[PDB]
C-alpha cells in the first residue's frame, strides 16, 4: 500500500508516510498573479541546453522521466533567482484525465492540461542525492501545457511511450533536445518550495514560466495511454498524476516581469 494518485493512496494520504507533506514550504501552489511582486533585482534566466545528452526514458509508476547524463556540465540552468549552477538530470510531466485539469501549479486558480518539470541539481552538492538534502539543492523549471497546436519538439517523446507502457519499463532515448519544449519567453515566477512527489523534500527553488507551450489533443491523449501498473497487472491508466495546490504559508512569489 504505497503512495500514488488513487482513491486510497492519493495526495491527501501522503502525510501519513511523509509528515513533511504538511510542512512550511510545500509545492505546488496557486500563483496569485496580482499578489506576486515584480522583483527588478531578479536576473534573466540562463538556460544552456546546447550540449544536453539524453540517455533513457523510464516509466517509474508515477510519471515518465527523460533522463540525462549529468556527470558533466552539459545542460545547465543558472541566473534568474539562482546562485550557482544547476545541472539537468531529468524532465517529466504531470497531466489530467481530460484537458480541464492536469497541472500542479495553478495561475489565479486556472488549471492547465499538463505541466512539464525540468529538474536540476546544484553542482555545489556533488550529486542529486546530496542536493535534495539541502534547502537550495534543486531548481525545477515548470512549464504549463495547453491543448491547441502540436509541439513538434514533443513528438519524439510521444512516439516512444508505447514502448514504456508499464511501470519499471525503460527505453533508450538519445539525442533528444529539450530546447524544443521551451516557450518563446522566459518570463517567470519564482518561490521556495518542495518536490511534489514523496519524499516531498523542501529543497526546490521553483521557476515557473508564464508562457505555456501548446501541445495537440493527440499528443496529450498518448500520455493518457500509459499505465501506473506493472507488466501483467490490472490496467490502471496513468492520468491525474498531479498534486493539488498547497498552502502558501509564509512565502512570497516573485515575478521577473511587469
Ligand atoms: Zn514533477
Amino acid at each position: 500500500h504505497h503512495w500514488g494518485y488513487g482513491k486510497h493512496n492519493g495526495p491527501e494520504h501522503w502525510h501519513k508516510d511523509f509528515p513533511i507533506a504538511k510542512g512550511e514550504r510545500q509545492s505546488p501552489v496557486d500563483i496569485d498573479t496580482h499578489t506576486a511582486k515584480y522583483d527588478p533585482s531578479l536576473k534573466p534566466l540562463s538556460v544552456s541546453y546546447d550540449q544536453a545528452t539524453s540517455l533513457r526514458i523510464l516509466n517509474n509508476g508515477h510519471a515518465f522521466n527523460v533522463e540525462f547524463d549529468d556527470s558533466q556540465d552539459k545542460a545547465v540552468l543558472k541566473g534568474g533567482p539562482l546562485d550557482g549552477t544547476y545541472r539537468l538530470i531529468q524532465f517529466h510531466f504531470h497531466w489530467g484525465s481530460l484537458d480541464g485539469q492536469g497541472s500542479e501549479h495553478t495561475v489565479d486558480k486556472k488549471k492547465y492540461a499538463a505541466e512539464l518539470h525540468l529538474v536540476h541539481w546544484n553542482t555545489k552538492y556533488g550529486d542529486f542525492g546530496k542536493a535534495v538534502q539541502q534547502p537550495d539543492g534543486l531548481a525545477v523549471l515548470g512549464i504549463f501545457l495547453k491543448v491547441g497546436s502540436a509541439k513538434p519538439g514533443l513528438q519524439k517523446v510521444v512516439d516512444v511511450l508505447d514502448s514504456i507502457k508499464t511501470k519499471g519499463k525503460s527505453a533508450d532515448f538519445t539525442n533528444f533536445d529539450p530546447r524544443g519544449l521551451l516557450p518563446e519567453s522566459l518570463d517567470y515566477w519564482t518561490y521556495p518550495g518542495s518536490l511534489t512527489t514523496p519524499p516531498l523534500l523542501e529543497c526546490v527553488t521553483w521557476i515557473v514560466l508564464k508562457e505555456p507551450i501548446s501541445v495537440s489533443s493527440e499528443q496529450v491523449l498518448k500520455f493518457r495511454k500509459l499505465n501506473f501498473n506493472g507488466p501483467g497487472e490490472p490496467e490502471e491508466l496513468m492520468v491525474d498524476n498531479w498534486r493539488p495546490a498547497q498552502p502558501l504559508k509564509n512565502r512570497q512569489i516573485k515575478a521577473s516581469f511587469k
